[PDB]
């Protein structure tokens, strides 16, 4: 109405980008919430270095409105007449025309716009938001903001693009009962009434839009003071004060390694962490107030599992890596994101190690990032790490497992090549050329090329310009050769088009004889190369550090095989792991024959290693939901992965015993056993459900999810679901609600199922944020398969309007398709995605399961009978 929309497109403003020319200095930015009305008004006044003429003044804002026509200054001080502000919705701007156009800003003046805004603080979890929680039967409220990636705008009007950084100084207008918080301390705390009172926080260090946070709430805190001598406080829910604790631990430990690892001080006085009752995302790293998901932060050692033990300690160091990597240096487009990402994913593991020394985490960065991307990245629907974005859709898209995993992953590789002392050193001189500014991925490489001399650039480029990664095919033991990997053995492996080719510059590491070489494999060696006393065995790409796959010759595969079969403990943990993944693979991609990749399970009743287990299970889940609904296949599978467990779940049994990494083992492997139907595993489930509806007996922690969800399964009924049902809501700690929604899910019966679906239209029950995470239990139910992807299509509309296009979860939803493996099912998607052709921040999901389940139909049909023989042979 005051800033009417028009769709008028000549100007700059049709532009998705922001102009070269208009640059923020400074934010004065005021907020009042109306907690009880869930509203909030704001002015914002904004110090913007101009450098070219200009009529038109524009900037990014959504949903929330502009109450005030904006008034603008020149440097001088002067008033410039305003004529019109309107709406552009196409490109979310908002833009101001003075009658006139002035000049560029010379000296050290500046221009000043302020505007007036008015939001709404409901129905949604991004932007500026509140929700409530239950403290001694009342009723509380607590609001923050959320904005990564493009969502400050809905908070308040602002330049939102990570490369325009400016200062800010924030306050808030809030009841006195509410502290408030933000990027800053506290500054000044003054009355307006006697009801109201506004905090008013210190000037910030220049910082990006999506990093801004405020936070109005009436939380306890646990508290610890760093090395630095600054304090580091978790804020948290009195009820919930003693699950703050562990956090309160790791962030002080990984905050103390990382500022000793970067060598560099963290930029702010103060650390705060929160959790937000409803969130969103699993964590924000907005510098100096880091925003949780209860689950990832909040931790209670008499209930909950080594899981989530692990979960938050990752989270936190997760969060602590980007107050150096993505706060001090971010990046300069959303295309660089890895650069945020991919160094947080990849310093977690370190931080963590360091707090958790026996965790073995250097070796979990296996099973948590490298391996399962190597799935994706196989894929002809996957995308180069640096990435081209143009919608704030695109943009969001790409918080994915490429920018998260493999450039973890590829970091890793670099990390060995280069050797940690210097890639530790580029990393930190990396740190102090760009503080307080923004870096393109070609800098950071410059960097460690200073660092190590080695030809970084033109070797990480391959790993980056372009989507995909090798296999290296070996002839006569000591000739390899590098191919494209695909799962799909019909696509077309030079497509989409890339200037590199497909052929990467390879670290190639290997063991001779407990000795190990290293050499690059340069891309121009078009014929392959020969790795350098006259050998009978070669161990191509230990530990599997390098970003690809090793094939060899088909005797050495079946040697290995037999190597297992006489001492698997000749070979590493990991490396164990690395060749049963890549056998696996090979066999899902026709590259190797399925009799050749099974052989490698015969050793298993002996095996006691986490890593391999978890790669085995990784490999068997997917067969063996290929053949769920075959007759004759399942039995025989079901049969003899039940006795290749047997004795590892045997010999660990139902009871909290050993080490983290073992306690991590017993989960995967019971619940193997539990999946492979192994009667006595079943009947410890159900025995420990029926103590635990009794209502009194705690179950052992690392067990629970296990019991609650097979229990359930096997034995549960109306009775127990609804007594489970109040457990959930009974419960305070987030952990455990979510194990007993999973338990919930887990039940085999339609029409309780079908109530379950029904509450998720219930915010009084299930969470805004828990939507997501239901639906894809239920998926996993036998039954539920079919009606979580029927529930999804019946309510698509109303989860697009509750969500929006813009919402990462809802456009990921539609992988609850990926077991399907019939030209029935995959016609079903392709008549839905019809349908519902707008995808928003689903395009690449949607593309992404269609693609697997096309896979999955040719799969079928070119290994059924292979497979098939080699169990009946052998059983
Ligand atoms: C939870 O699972 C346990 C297995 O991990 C069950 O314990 C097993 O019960 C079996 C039958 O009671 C025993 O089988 C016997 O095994 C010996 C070998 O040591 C054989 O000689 C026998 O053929 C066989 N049966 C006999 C002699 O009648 C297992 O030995 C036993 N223990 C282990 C460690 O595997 C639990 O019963 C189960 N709990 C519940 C509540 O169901
Ligand atoms: C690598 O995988 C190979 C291919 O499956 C294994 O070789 C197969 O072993 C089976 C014996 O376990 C044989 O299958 C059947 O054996 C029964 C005896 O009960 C006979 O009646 C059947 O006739 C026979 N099947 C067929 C089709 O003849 C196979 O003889 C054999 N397959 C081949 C092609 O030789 C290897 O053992 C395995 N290598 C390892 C573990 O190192
Ligand atoms: C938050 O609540 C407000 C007010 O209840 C919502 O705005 C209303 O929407 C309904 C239904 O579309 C209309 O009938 C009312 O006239 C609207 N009220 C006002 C004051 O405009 C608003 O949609 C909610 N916000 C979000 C983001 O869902
Ligand atoms: C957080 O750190 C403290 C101290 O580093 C941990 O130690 C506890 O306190 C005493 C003495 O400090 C130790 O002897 C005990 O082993 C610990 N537990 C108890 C109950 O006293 C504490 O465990 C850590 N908190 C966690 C992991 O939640
Ligand atoms: C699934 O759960 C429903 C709900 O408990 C079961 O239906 C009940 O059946 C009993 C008798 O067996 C009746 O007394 C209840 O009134 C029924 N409830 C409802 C809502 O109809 C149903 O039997 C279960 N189905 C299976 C296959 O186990
Ligand atoms: C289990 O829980 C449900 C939900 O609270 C019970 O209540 C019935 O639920 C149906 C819908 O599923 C309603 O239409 C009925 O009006 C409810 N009956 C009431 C409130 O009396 C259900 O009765 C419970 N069953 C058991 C065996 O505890
Ligand atoms: C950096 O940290 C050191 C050691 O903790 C401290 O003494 C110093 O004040 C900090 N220097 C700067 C420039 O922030
Ligand atoms: C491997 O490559 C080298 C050099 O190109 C060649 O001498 C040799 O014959 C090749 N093949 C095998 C099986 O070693
Ligand atoms: N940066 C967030 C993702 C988001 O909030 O969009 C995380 O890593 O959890
Ligand atoms: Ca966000
Ligand atoms: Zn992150």
């Amino acid at each position: 109405d005051i800033c009417p929309a028009s769709e008028d497109e000549s100007g700059q403003w049709k532009n998705f980008r922001l102009p070269d020319f208009v640059n923020p200095v400074h934010y004065d930015l005021h907020v009042k919430p109306l907690l009880e009305e869930d509203t909030y008004t704001g002015t914002v006044s904004i110090s913007i270095n101009l450098s070219a003429p200009t009529r038109y003044l524009w900037l990014h804002l959504r949903e929330t409105r502009i109450t005030r026509l904006p008034e603008l200054k020149r440097p001088s001080g002067d008033q410039v007449q305003v004529r019109r502000c309107f709406e552009y919705k196409k490109q979310e701007y908002v833009v101001v025309e003075a009658e006139e156009e002035l000049t560029p800003s010379s000296g050290d003046g500046l221009y000043l716009l302020t505007m007036e805004f008015a939001g709404w603080l409901n129905g949604s979890l991004v932007g500026f938001y509140r929700t409530t929680y239950t403290e001694n039967g009342r009723v509380k409220s607590i609001a923050a903001t959320d904005h990564e990636p493009t969502d400050a705008r809905k908070s308040f009007p602002c330049f939102d693009e990570p490369n325009k950084k400016a200062t800010y100084t924030i306050s808030i207008t809030h009841p006195k009962e509410y502290g408030a918080l933000s990027n800053m301390p506290v500054a000044k705390e003054e009355s307006v009434d006697d009801k109201w009172t506004r905090t008013t926080f210190e000037k910030s260090v220049p910082m990006s839009t999506y990093l801004v946070c405020f936070a109005v709430h009436q939380f306890d805190s646990v508290k610890r003071i760093s090395n630095s001598g600054k304090p580091l406080t978790i804020y948290v829910q009195p009820e919930q004060k003693h699950t703050a604790e562990y956090a309160a631990n790791i962030t002080k430990s990984v905050f103390d390694y990382f500022e000793e690892y970067f060598a560099m001080n963290y930029s702010l006085p103060k650390l705060d962490k929160i959790a937000i009752p409803d969130f969103g995302t699993g964590a924000m790293e907005n510098w100096g107030l880091i925003t949780y998901r209860e689950t990832n932060l909040l931790y209670d050692p008499k209930e909950s599992a080594s899981s989530n033990q692990q979960r938050v300690a990752t989270v936190v160091a997760h969060e602590l890596v980007h107050q150096w990597f993505g706060n001090i240096v971010t990046m300069d487009w959303w295309e660089d994101l890895w650069l945020n990402e991919g160094f947080a994913s990849f310093f977690e593991f370190l931080g963590v190690n360091h707090a958790e020394t026996d965790w073995q985490m250097r070796d979990q960065m296996l099973l948590e990032d490298v391996l399962p991307v190597q799935e994706d990245d196989s894929l002809m629907s996957s995308h180069p790490i640096i990435v081209t974005v143009t919608t704030p859709d695109e943009i969001t898209s790409v918080f994915d497992g490429i920018s998260y995993s493999k450039g973890s992953s590829i970091l890793r590789m670099l990390e060995d090549w280069i050797k940690p002392e210097n890639f530790q050193k580029g990393c930190q001189m990396y740190l102090e050329k760009y503080q307080f500014k923004n870096a393109k991925t070609s800098d950071f490489w410059a960097a460690l090329e200073e660092a190590s001399r080695l030809p970084v650039k033109e070797v990480m480029d391959t790993w980056t310009r372009q989507m995909g990664y090798p296999v290296l095919n070996v002839n006569g033991v000591k000739n390899i050769t590098q191919k494209r990997f695909l799962l799909d053995p019909r696509a077309n492996p030079s497509q989409p088009p890339s200037d590199l080719g497909y052929t990467w510059n390879i670290p190639v590491k290997w063991t001779e004889d407990n000795i190990t070489s290293s050499v690059l494999f340069n891309r121009s060696e078009k014929e392959g190369i020969t790795l350098n006393s006259g050998n009978a065995f070669l161990k191509i790409n230990p530990d599997h550090i390098g970003f690809y796959r090793v094939n060899y010759e088909v005797a050495t595969w079946d040697s290995i095989a037999t190597a297992l079969s006489l001492n698997h403990k000749t070979f590493s943990s990991a490396d164990r792991a690395s060749l049963i993944d890549d056998a696996f693979a090979l066999a899902r991609a026709q590259l190797l024959d399925y009799k050749v990749a099974l052989n490698l399970t015969k050793y298993l009743k002996r095996e006691e290693n986490f890593l391999p287990w978890q790669r085995v299970i990784s490999a068997v889940t997917y067969i063996i939901s290929m053949f769920e609904d075959d007759k004759e296949l399942y039995p025989m599978i079901e049969e003899y992965f039940q006795g290749q467990v047997k004795p590892i779940a045997d010999s660990l049994g139902w009871n909290d015993a050993g080490d983290h990494v073992t306690k991590l083992l017993r989960s995967s492997v019971l619940g193997f056993a539990c999946k492979m139907g192994d009667r006595e595993a079943l009947n410890n489930a159900s025995s420990l459900f029926e103590q635990w509806l009794n209502g009194t007996v705690s179950l052992p922690v690392n067990l629970r999810l296990l019991v609650y969800r097979y229990g359930m399964q096997n034995s549960g009924n109306e009775i127990s679901w609804n007594y489970t049902l109040e457990q959930y809501q009974k419960t305070s700690l987030a952990q455990e609600k979510e194990k007993l929604l999973y338990g919930l899910a887990s039940v085999k019966n339609v029409t309780l199922l079908s109530r379950y679906l029904d509450l998720l239209k219930d915010t009084n029950l299930i969470k805004t944020q828990d939507v997501f995470t239901v639906i894809r239990y239920i998926s996993y139910n036998s039954y539920g398969k079919n009606m979580a992807w029927n529930w999804i299509q019946l309510n698509w509309d109303y989860l697009v309007n509750r969500y929006t296009l813009n919402n990462r979860n809802l456009g990921r939803i539609v992988t609850i398709a990926e077991p399907f493996n019939t030209e029935l099912q995959l016609w079903q998607m392709e008549s839905f995605f019809a349908k519902y052709p707008q995808a928003g921040a689903g395009e690449k999901p949607r593309e992404q399961v269609l693609e697997t389940v096309k896979n999955n139909i040719e799969w079928l049909k070119q290994h059924r009978n292979t497979i098939r023989e080699w169990f009946f042979n052998l059983l």
